[PDB]
């Protein structure tokens, strides 16, 4: 009763209200309603929901996540005409290329900068090493020098990488997925410096994104480390801030990762054409990007015409100076393993639960680890459902032999093979996508009952290999059934 609908997911720190404004212009022109959501952990949830119908038509994230999604067949291939391709910077298209395919529309280039309060700190430090002394000075005055998010490795990486840390080695035109730079002398020096800041009480291991933002925006701390999306909240506050180059460490620049905010289209969306129309004709226009940017700044936008108009913004200039000193994020599937490993290391080293050496050595091994067997690309995860509701569990498997596909069997408990229970309340659905060479296997549980709850198993086999995983279903009583 709208003409149609598009569902968009974007992270909660981005300009979702501006994006909804572009959506309202789309609706008015087109009759198609646009809903912009920003669920928690959307980037982890997307693979599970992509092909169920609870998936978004469009997903926004930095480009690093998208190679993994593409390996799993989750993203529609983008094949633009030259006319449109030429409107965006080739650099931004490069970020969304995976094994010869464009897998998203690039939106904007982001990097972290040093953001400082000019009334507490007219001249911000040039080196990380000066920060302890600055903080002693500010503490005597009831403030602190620096607060930033210590829970996400994105924010600590620039210091870790400064003297020699790296994610994956790049050479002869490709990333070496096995060659990781997490436990070298450089990374250890950077993480040790961070840990010592915390030991010396210049920072607190528990500081997260909200805490640091509140502290900076209320004038409690002289500096923070953040990206373009944060500037508009600071504008609302009383703070006179600058945006500048990150401090050096051991004489070397901090090396922030460069992220390209990108918009991928769900391969399972029935609305791919509408999604492209929205993205090309509404969002990636001067007027569209202005709406989003005015909500939460995007950085250096991919659209040449508008990037040129904003380039005079000194905040954007500083963003790009930091970006030039840093490294572009890889988009390889292994980046997930890298990020999870480094997150663990920083949190454990910062809190004192592990030594820096132990944290980084473990993270080095974990970031490079492979799936031993190499069948599952995506495993079904624990689920919850209300009594009478429906739930879909999914597995994705990498195809290999053309002649002998992988075969999946689903079980409840030790031995009940669910193909023997297909009926009114259970379905099994298989498909293959030759574009991605990915097999999708689904188990559908409908009219869920208390008895449906418990442990299940998904077994995948080929002529010579086998793997299996377990997952749990929790069945909740409906609200209003009691009392
Ligand atoms: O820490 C665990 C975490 O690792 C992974 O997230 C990384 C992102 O994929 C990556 O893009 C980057 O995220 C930052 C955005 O680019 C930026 O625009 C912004 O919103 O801040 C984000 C950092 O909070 O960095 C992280 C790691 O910090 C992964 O894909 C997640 O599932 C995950 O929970």
């Amino acid at each position: 009763i709208e003409e149609g609908k598009l569902v968009i997911w974007i992270n909660g720190d981005k300009g979702y209200n501006g994006l909804a404004e572009v959506g309202k212009k789309f609706e008015k022109d087109t009759g198609i309603k646009v809903t912009v959501e920003h669920p928690d952990k959307l980037e982890e949830k997307f693979p599970q929901v992509a092909a169920t119908g609870d998936g978004p038509d469009i997903i926004f994230w930095a480009h690093d996540r998208f190679g993994g999604y593409a390996q799993s067949g989750l993203l529609a291939e983008i094949t633009p005409d030259k006319a449109f391709q030429d409107k965006l910077y080739p650099f931004t298209w490069d970020a969304v290329r995976y094994n010869g395919k464009l897998i998203a529309y690039p939106i904007a280039v982001e990097a972290l900068s040093l953001i400082y309060n000019k009334d507490l700190l007219p001249n911000p430090p040039k080196t990380w090493e000066e920060i302890p002394a600055l903080d002693k000075e500010l503490k005597a005055k009831g403030k602190s020098a620096l607060m930033f998010n210590l829970q996400e490795p994105y924010f600590t990486w620039p210091l870790i990488a400064a003297d020699g840390g790296y994610a994956f080695k790049y050479e002869n035109g490709k990333y070496d997925i096995k060659d990781v730079g997490v436990d070298n002398a450089g990374a250890k020096a950077g993480l040790t410096f961070l840990v010592d800041l915390i030991k010396n009480k210049h920072m607190n291991a528990d500081t997260d994104y909200s805490i640091a933002e509140a502290a900076f925006n209320k004038g409690e701390t002289a500096m923070t480390i953040n990206g373009p999306w944060a500037w508009s909240n600071i504008d609302t506050s009383k703070v006179n801030y600058g945006v500048t180059v990150l401090p050096t460490f051991k004489g070397q620049p901090s090396k922030p990762f460069v992220g390209v905010l990108s918009a991928g289209i769900n391969a399972a969306s029935p609305n791919k054409e509408l999604a492209k129309e929205f993205l090309e004709n509404y969002l990636l226009t001067d007027e569209g990007l202005e709406a989003v940017n005015k909500d939460k700044p995007l950085g250096a936008v991919a659209l040449k015409s508008y990037e040129e108009e904003l380039a005079k913004d000194p905040r954007i200039a500083a963003t790009m100076e930091n970006a030039q000193k840093g490294e572009i994020m890889p988009n390889i599937p292994q980046m997930s393993a890298f990020w999870y490993a480094v997150r663990t290391a920083v949190i454990n080293a910062a809190s004192g639960r592990q030594t820096v050496d132990a944290a980084l050595a473990a993270a080095q091994t974990n970031a490079a680890a492979d799936d031993p067997i190499g069948l599952f690309l995506m495993r079904p995860q624990d689920g919850e459902v209300t009594v009478g509701g429906s739930i879909v569990f999914s597995a994705r498997v990498a195809g290999a032999s053309l002649l002998k596909p992988p075969v999946v069997k689903w079980f409840k408990g030790k031995w009940v093979d669910l193909s023997s229970k297909v009926g009114q309340h259970l379905q099994l659905h298989d498909s293959y996508d030759r574009a991605s060479k990915v097999y999708l296997f689904e188990l559908h549980i409908t009219d869920a009952q208390t008895t449906s709850a418990g442990g299940y198993r998904c077994e995948v086999s080929t002529k010579d290999k086998f793997d299996s995983c377990n997952f749990n279903l929790t069945v909740h009583e409906a609200i209003g059934s009691g009392d």
